[PDB]
């Protein structure tokens, strides 16, 4: 209905609630998201400024027969802070509180908060950290309940798996904290979005051991094929050898030519260079053009260069944004990549790369370090086990192609068919969510055989679906 919007915004003026629909002169300036391949299109937009505030959008939502949409910092490269259009979208931008218990050293965050600064007040307050995406202005919210892996998971763990309360408004206004042990919080751990509104999560901090630590870049330059595949198997087999540790971090990028790519340190920095040298020996047997470089930097000099200078603003810094198309796949321990695999993946995606209307964006991320203790069913999202989390992607440099879609699935899917061959299941990565995938398949590679389990919660605590608000949203059984 083409008046749903009117019965809407009546609703929520009459509760008291700020709000906007299309006809306000700042609808524009209201529907603006990092993603700019999909257009928003919510019904209408409400600014709560409490929770009694979230419960009235929620059952003016329900009035209209529309779902609810929770908008963060707008980060979703699906799209997902604004959702299917037609949503009741509840922006979550005046939930900015931030607080640190120096007794438990929990950090609470408030259901609206960007990256930035949560880290720099637990930073200036106590001297800790809680690991995070590398984007300051994101959503921490947002970013933990898609998982949120970042440069100090391998030692730390993932965002999504360091928190431990999570307090939900649900579909009938009603408040609980779901603690960690209970099914509720089992499901926002992957799927969060789909059983309410989140007004503030607690989460566990960290303190560094040492004043300083090292980005470092490695190269390769431009080697054959084959010689790329063998260089990847090699920083593969040293991550899984005793020569590695935790605190090394280490991200090869799929834009070859060159083959290079930047990692972290997070141990002693006087003892990088024999961490290294056995990656280094191994490296220049395939290439003598291989080279490292690293500089030691005080903490938050380094976590300013990792996530930007919005490190140091009270919103995190600026949205940004650009057109492009993401698709991920992760793969465990239990499969690691062979020679022919990681050839078939440069060969398909990165080195046939052809687009003058597109710019190529891929990497992957080694994962491994205490992924090790984590199995498949400890959370909703199935990440135990994990050893690279692989992005493949493309911004346009106008709009997005209309074949770009299409051209970029095919580059990789030869990748997908070898690692289906070599005995593994296909998986994926939340927060790099690929839009085109059918249910059985983003099921399959998000929540493996958590599924059926993740739909059975999401009965109980939204029988109604009215958070079932975005493509991948956790359908009723
Ligand atoms: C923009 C961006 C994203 C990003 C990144 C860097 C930048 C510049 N770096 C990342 C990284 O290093 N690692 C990673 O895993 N992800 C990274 N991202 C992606 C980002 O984490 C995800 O896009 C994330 O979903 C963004 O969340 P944010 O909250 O900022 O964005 P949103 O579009 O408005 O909302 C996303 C989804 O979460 C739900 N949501 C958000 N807040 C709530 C609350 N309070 N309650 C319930 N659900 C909530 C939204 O409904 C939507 O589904
Ligand atoms: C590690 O990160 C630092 C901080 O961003 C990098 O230092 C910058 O280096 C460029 C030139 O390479 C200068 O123009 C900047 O002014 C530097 N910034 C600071 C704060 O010093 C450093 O190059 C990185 N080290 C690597 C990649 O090995
Ligand atoms: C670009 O790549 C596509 C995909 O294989 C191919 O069909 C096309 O001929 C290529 N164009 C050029 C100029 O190489
Ligand atoms: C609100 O919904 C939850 C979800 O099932 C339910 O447990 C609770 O009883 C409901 N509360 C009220 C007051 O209806
Ligand atoms: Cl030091």
């Amino acid at each position: 209905a083409q008046n749903k919007a009117d019965v809407i915004s009546k609703c929520l003026d009459d509760a008291g609630i700020r709000n906007v629909i299309d006809t306000d002169s700042s609808w524009a300036q209201e529907t603006v998201m990092f993603q700019k391949r999909l257009k928003p299109d919510p019904e209408a937009i409400a600014f709560p400024e409490n929770s009694d505030e979230v419960a009235s959008a929620l059952k003016c939502a329900r009035e209209s027969k529309v779902k609810a949409n929770a908008l963060g910092p707008a980060h979703s490269f699906q799209g997902n802070g604004f959702g299917i259009p037609g949503n009741l979208v509840i922006n979550m931008a005046a939930f900015d509180e931030v607080s640190y218990d120096k007794k438990s050293t929990l950090l609470t965050f408030g259901g609206g908060t960007h990256v930035g600064p949560v880290q720099k007040y637990l930073w200036d307050t106590a001297g800790r950290h809680v690991p995070h995406v590398r984007g300051a202005h994101v959503g921490v919210t947002g970013s933990s309940i898609g998982g949120g892996f970042g440069t100090t998971s391998r030692y730390l763990g993932t965002p999504m798996d360091n928190l431990v309360e999570i307090q939900y408004m649900l579909y009938n206004g009603t408040i609980v904290n779901a603690k960690k042990g209970s099914d509720l919080f089992w499901a926002a751990q992957g799927a969060g979005a789909s059983f309410g509104i989140i007004l503030s999560t607690k989460t566990k901090t960290f303190k560094p051991q040492f004043d300083k630590a090292i980005n470092f870049t490695l190269s390769m330059g431009d080697l054959t094929p084959e010689a790329g595949a063998k260089a990847l198997v090699a920083i593969q087999d040293y991550s899984l050898s005793k020569d590695c540790p935790d605190t090394w971090a280490f991200r090869w990028n799929i834009m070859a030519p060159p083959y290079d790519g930047t990692g972290y340190f997070y141990g002693n920095p006087s003892s990088f260079d024999s961490v290294m040298a056995p990656l280094v020996k191994k490296l220049k047997t395939i290439s003598s053009n291989t080279a490292v470089k690293s500089t030691v930097l005080p903490w938050w000099d380094l976590e300013v260069a990792v996530a930007g200078p919005g490190m140091n603003q009270p919103n995190g810094g600026a949205l940004g944004g650009r057109s492009f198309y993401t698709q991920s796949l992760t793969t465990t321990t239990d499969h690691p990549l062979t020679v022919k695999q990681a050839q078939i993946l440069f060969e398909g995606t990165t080195l046939a790369f052809n687009r003058t209307d597109m710019t190529k964006f891929g990497y992957m991320d080694l994962w491994g370090g205490v992924s090790r203790s984590i199995k498949d069913s400890d959370t909703a999202y199935a990440h135990g086990k994990n050893l690279w989390l692989i992005r493949w992607d493309a911004n346009a440099i106008g709009a997005y192609p209309s074949d770009g879609i299409s051209y970029m699935r095919a580059s990789i899917k030869p990748f997908e068919d070898s690692l289906v061959k070599g005995g593994a299941k296909l998986r994926g990565f939340v927060n790099y969510a690929d839009t085109e995938l059918t249910e059985k398949e983003w099921s399959s590679r998000l929540y493996d055989g958590n599924f059926e389990r993740l739909k059975q919660i999401k009965a109980r605590y939204d029988p109604e679906g009215l958070f079932i608000n975005h493509r991948q949203s956790i359908p009723l059984p």
